[PDB]
């Protein structure tokens, strides 16, 4: 089997991806944050305390003829930007782009931190990292991804994420026409069940390309590219007015620059962000201070290759026995 789903930008700068997820019978289709860098499938939902809940679509457990209580089974989970969720689980019937798992486990939302209420167009997220990392307790569930691959014609997914345009998550094939020339693999370790692989250097623009390893994780549910603090301090220094503000928390820049482009290593291949691609536009509103892309992961204890990064390519992540990642650009 296969499954292919369009995944759009939930504003205009692009600060997470949400794609249809159909759920239950009759189906509850909710837009969801496909997400590489956890493990938990988790919905807002008829359970979720009222007045946490501003505008989302919820999961009705009791409107789906599919739907079972996991007896005793309860989750709670904690973002790296001090987000969380928690509530209990059902097993239910879970479709994405045509392909369907019976049996997945969905977190039904009790309780939901302040920054998921306060945005009404993601309904809950789909983790996508491994399954060691899945919240359930007492016994661990698997994600959509694990449930679905033994089905799929190929043990993969793929993500084609656009800049400031819809793109494209894709189960079980990897579409030739999505990308141009090779794509390049490179070994992932799984030890701390994330998709960790080590980048072989970067470039600032047209700079000279420096060679260094940078192990960090392929996190499509992060918004920004977080990176040694001299790596970020290396690609600013090249914009002028450019500073890190402990205010603002993050390094800032003039609205009226022109940015470069930041090229990272796969291999021996390379792959550009554009320069735009690194703007996220006033830090308040009618503000002349941008907010940078890149960011330093000093404070965070991981490099991680959030959509900055994986926008500017077309991104395989290979759940064979032995896993990888591949990259092209596109």
């Amino acid at each position: 089997s296969t499954g292919s789903a369009t995944t759009t930008p939930i504003d205009s700068l692009d600060d997470a991806y949400i794609t249809p997820v159909q759920i239950g019978t009759p189906a509850q289709t909710l837009n969801l944050d496909f997400d590489t860098g956890s493990s938990d499938l988790w919905v807002f939902s008829s359970e979720t305390t009222a007045s946490e809940v501003d505008g989302q679509t919820i999961y009705t457990p009791s409107k789906s003829t599919t739907a079972k209580l996991l007896s005793g089974a309860t989750w709670s989970i904690s973002y790296g930007d001090g987000s969380s969720s928690s509530g209990d689980v059902y097993t239910d019937t879970v479709s994405v782009g045509g392909l369907t798992v019976t049996g997945q486990a969905v977190e039904s939302a009790k309780k939901v931190s302040s920054s998921f209420t306060e945005d009404s167009t993601i309904d809950g997220l789909l983790g996508l990292a491994f399954s060691t990392l899945n919240t359930v307790s007492p016994t661990q569930q698997k994600t959509f991804f694990d449930n679905a691959k033994a089905s799929l014609d190929s043990p993969v997914f793929t993500a084609d994420l656009g800049y400031h345009a819809p793109g494209t998550y894709n189960f079980g094939f990897i579409d030739t026409t999505a990308y141009t020339g090779s794509i390049t693999y490179t070994a992932v370790s799984t030890k701390q069940g994330f998709w960790e692989w080590t980048s072989t250097g970067y470039a600032v623009g047209s700079g000279t390309f420096k060679s260094t390893s940078i192990d960090g994780i392929a996190d499509t549910g992060t918004t920004l590219l977080y990176l040694p603090a001299t790596v970020v301090s290396a690609y600013w220094a090249q914009v002028s007015g450019a500073k890190s503000s402990s205010s603002v928390g993050g390094y800032v820049f003039p609205c009226s620059a022109t940015l470069p482009s930041f090229t990272f290593g796969v291999g021996s291949a390379r792959i550009v962000i554009p320069g735009d691609y690194i703007d996220f536009g006033p830090i308040s509103t009618g503000s002349s201070s941008c907010f940078g892309g890149i960011q330093s992961s000093a404070g965070i204890g991981i490099n991680i290759f959030g959509d900055v990064a994986l926008k500017a390519a077309f991104v395989v992540f290979n759940g064979a026995t032995t896993p990888t990642l591949g990259f092209a650009s596109k």
